[PDB]
RNA sequence: GCCUAAAAGCAGCCAUCAAUUGAGAAAGCGUUAAAGCUCAACAAAUUCACCAACAUAAUCCCAAAAACUAAUAACAAACUC
């Protein structure tokens, strides 16, 4: 009762060559890495780092108000920490 | 994600990102651990809503009573006329 024993057989090479965890069935057939001429641009056109900020988003789009609602929930949780019930 | 017999939002430590118009890797109950009951977010309305209240002694309680007819009243000394 643990995880799969197969984990990075040749870590310096195989992991760069392709991903082995995508194959789920017992029949071992690993998929090719599909070089950069296959995936579309939206894969690289997304933030792959730290998220944005409320003092950086513009108050005319929806993600700004989404982050503001998240911060409002956080503030309510911080304030309601003294629930004596 | 680690630790742990188990740590599923909730012994704990670190991150706290991600779709939906909209729901915190979760602010409180609950389970050994789950489950389950709530809170905050949308859609449904919108009275006001922050703190303030706390026992008793011994012979027998201790004037009786009275919320509205006009009050800078009146009655009241060895004071003063
Ligand atoms: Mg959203
Ligand atoms: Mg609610
Ligand atoms: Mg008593
Ligand atoms: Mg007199």
């Amino acid at each position: 009762e643990a995880l799969k024993d197969p984990e990075v057989c040749t870590d310096p090479f195989r992991l760069t060559t392709h991903a082995m965890g995508v194959n789920i069935y017992k029949e071992g057939q690993d998929v090719v890495l599909k070089p950069d001429s296959e995936y579309p641009e939206w894969l690289f056109e997304m933030n792959v780092g730290p998220p944005k900020k409320l003092e950086e988003l513009d108050p005319e789009t929806r993600e700004y108000w989404r982050l503001l609602r998240k911060h409002n929930i956080w503030r309510h949780n911080r304030l309601s920490k003294n629930r004596k019930f």
